[PDB]
């Protein structure tokens, strides 16, 4: 059992949860923890484990209902090769997959998750309808609510449901003749696929992409998001009057749509989930990464900072002011947002809660510590143990 | 078999083949990663010695030469007759530079080939240890134009006590524990402060009292030596546009000189081998001054900057910390004391990574310690995947001598 120390306070816990099912990339000879992407008999083992977790959560372990559900899943796997989750099992499973995600700093919220059951979905058009209801519910006119919509599970001899977009709201990136990008460089690939499937492109820096939705065994189909459904926030700064003139904006709803949800050995390749933004995601990563919008030096130069010498810390000063502008603009627009200080303090509470409830908490230090002001937050001084529990959200290959 | 290592800013990919030579095991397993943890005879010796000698003769392109063959035979005969062996001076120099080159948590390693190595393996007494340490400090400080150096005292030997420096660094500020539980001075040094008082030091009561050295010669109790004030160059902290900042009375010292690590070369162990470079400014401004369990000045600076400290969403913490770091950089430059900011230092570490891929096929690096503690993703190392492993020669943690 790993000993885990908090170096700010000196407190020690032991992770007993890590003893519980998959293997990561590290060995005794070398740590690869910094890498971004590290039978029916096997299905029943994972199914049995999940059903056991569920009957524990509803305080009916070893009960008659518990034994009958295990026998029921065995019988279904024997007759069909797969089995079907009850609605309440799906909800519990989706919440566990969030609770178990090591790279998510927002997991104090894991028990408050609205689950939309879309396992009856038949077509891409129905898929579009479910997604529009999700966006509307989750946005809630700016009072954002975490949600997930679960489309039908994978089954053998039948293609998956897939959302080709990486998120439900994404800005286009148009490759220029010189290699550079107008718009978001992260989305060049999906922008071109949208164009190759017949979308008429724009030419702005913040063009909302259409959805490419794949129903089983069909080519992907294009759907345009109604503009009144996509809430955006113009970026302005509270004292830098010129900041608004830069025309920067971001969208309200972070809705990831390319991960696979795994529950009890069942796989849901299309299960988009959404929360609300932590401000550093927008102000530091999306706007300041050199391979994203890369506007850090544009801002610093307008702040009249000395950008010809690194030791003026112009990069740090401009980055903080862009993060201030994100926080101010979302609060002004009444769109839910959390700064990195408040988010990391809540994650420290989550760690304390999970120590009492499960004996530990899988956490990826490099992803929990925010990308600015790392050691100013309490998670920096907190040792963490990284391991994979199920139910889980997993990366999956692009559908193309 | 070999890990793929990608840079996500540029998309470039390398393979770390150097990791196969990792000799020691780390704390991770396939089932859980522990990379964020701070703290993870004859035939054994001879194979470590042979590997090091082989490394040495490869570094000078004289592999398989008569000199190479003769040295391996000489070491093999020395270990059989004495149970150990002695490094040649050139081997010690190479070994010390290799240990620095191999240190996964050091962002400064672009400098690894430029290291002054003082051979103190003839030292006999604590008084003479003090002479070598003063000469080291004078050479390394160089009136502010800092030069990297290491002094290596005699190796560990069965039946004799170790040379040890009890202090964690050659220059440290005292920490005095108060009644309320708080600390006057540096909370990191409360233990060594009390140890100095228990060996007769008359303590001050300031926030920046330079501690004496506790020096231990073999089989002797530690002996207390006061550093002459002219040896210890210090930098008063001021801020280029916040004029009240200088009135705070903050200062820091020029020379970071770590004295509590063990140097291991070819199976030999040097428990006293203090080394020094120059500061990266976030060590002083973010960690030493703003850590809540250190001097913890962040909120006072924010209040003095007239920032609204009632809500976190003003990012008052971030703004105050950036200005403290500006002050450190401005003050050292004003004092003409070498310093590097975290942008220039991480840019040079990226160059080091490129050099080491060509020279050796990889480079052990600990991502959490290479990425600076403010503005992480504004530096190139943030977007660089890294492989962490243990090579030898190496600097190792070791237990406190008390
Ligand atoms: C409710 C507010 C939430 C906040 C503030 C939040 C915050 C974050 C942040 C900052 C990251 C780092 C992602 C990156 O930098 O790429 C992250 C990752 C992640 N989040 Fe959360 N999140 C929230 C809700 C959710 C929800 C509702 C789910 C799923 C039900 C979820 C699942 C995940 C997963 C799986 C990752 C892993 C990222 C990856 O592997 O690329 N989060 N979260
Ligand atoms: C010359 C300029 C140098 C710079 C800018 C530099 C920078 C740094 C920094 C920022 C750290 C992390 C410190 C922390 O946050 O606790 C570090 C660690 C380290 N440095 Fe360097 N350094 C330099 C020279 C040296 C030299 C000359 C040596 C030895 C010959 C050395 C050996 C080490 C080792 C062994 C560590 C790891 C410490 C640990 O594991 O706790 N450094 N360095
Ligand atoms: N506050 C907040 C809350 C929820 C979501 C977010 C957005 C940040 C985030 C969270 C979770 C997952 C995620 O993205 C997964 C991803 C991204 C790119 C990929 C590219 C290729 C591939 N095969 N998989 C990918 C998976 C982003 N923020
Ligand atoms: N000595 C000096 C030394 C080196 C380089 C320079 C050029 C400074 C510079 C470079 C690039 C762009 C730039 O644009 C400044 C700018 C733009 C708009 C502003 C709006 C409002 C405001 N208050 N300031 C603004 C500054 C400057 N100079
Ligand atoms: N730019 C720069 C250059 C050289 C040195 C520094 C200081 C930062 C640093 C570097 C290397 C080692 C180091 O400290 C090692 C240490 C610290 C505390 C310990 C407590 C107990 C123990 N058993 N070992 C310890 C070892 C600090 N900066
Ligand atoms: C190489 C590095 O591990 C990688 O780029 C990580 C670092 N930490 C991160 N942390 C968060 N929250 N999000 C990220 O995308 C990354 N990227
Ligand atoms: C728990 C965490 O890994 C630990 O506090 C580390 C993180 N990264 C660090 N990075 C540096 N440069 N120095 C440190 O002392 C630490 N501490
Ligand atoms: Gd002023
Ligand atoms: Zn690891």
């Amino acid at each position: 059992f790993p000993r885990v120390k908090n170096w700010e306070v000196g407190s020690i816990t032991y992770d007993t949860l890590s003893a519980q099912q998959q293997d990561g990339p590290c060995t005794p000879r070398r740590c690869l923890g910094s890498l971004v992407f590290p039978a029916p008999e096997q299905l029943l083992s994972q199914a049995r484990d999940f059903i056991n977790q569920y009957y524990s959560s509803i305080k009916r372990s070893g009960s008659q209902a518990h034994e009958q559900r295990l026998q029921e899943v065995e019988a279904e796997v024997a007759a069909t090769g797969t089995y079907q989750l009850r609605e309440s099992e799906l909800v519990f499973g989706a919440k566990q997959a969030w609770r178990n995600a090591p790279r998510c700093v927002g997991r104090i919220q894991w028990g408050k998750l609205q689950v939309f059951d879309a396992r009856d979905c038949r077509s891409a058009q129905e898929m579009f309808t479910y997604i529009c209801n999700h966006i509307k519910y989750a946005t809630n006119r700016g009072n954002l609510r975490s949600a997930i919509t679960v489309f039908p599970q994978r089954c053998p001899g039948r293609g998956d449901f897939r959302i080709w977009n990486s998120q439900l709201v994404r800005y286009a990136g148009y490759r220029q003749q010189d290699g550079s990008v107008r718009g978001d460089p992260a989305n060049v690939e999906i922008t071109e696929l949208c164009i190759q499937h017949g979308w008429t492109p724009g030419n702005g820096r913040f063009d909302v992409l259409p959805l490419l939705l794949q129903a089983p065994d069909e080519p992907p189909e294009l759907f345009l998001l109604p503009p009144e459904l996509v809430l955006e926030v113009p970026l302005e700064h509270p004292t830098l009057e010129w900041f608004a003139a830069l025309g920067l904006r971001w969208y309200a709803l972070p809705a990831v749509s390319n991960m696979l949800l795994e529950i009890g050995g069942l796989e849901f390749p299309a299960a988009p989930f959404s929360g609300w933004y932590m401000s550093t995601e927008i102000g530091t990563r999306n706007l300041c990464d050199p391979h994203r919008y890369n506007i850090l030096e544009d801002v610093a130069v307008c702040m009249d900072l000395d950008t010809r010498t690194t030791s003026s810390l112009w990069k740090d000063k401009a980055a903080v002011e862009i993060n201030v502008a994100v926080l101010h603009s979302y609060q002004l627009a009444k769109v839910t947002i959390v700064d990195h200080h408040a988010a990391t303090a809540s994650f420290m509470k989550h760690l304390e809660n999970e120590q009492k409830a499960r004996g530990g908490c899988p956490a990826d230090w490099a992803w929990i510590v925010p990308p600015i002001s790392g050691s100013l937050t309490p998670v920096f001084h907190q040792e963490m143990v990284n391991y994979f529990l199920s139910p889980a959200f997993r990366y999956q290959p692009d559908p193309w």
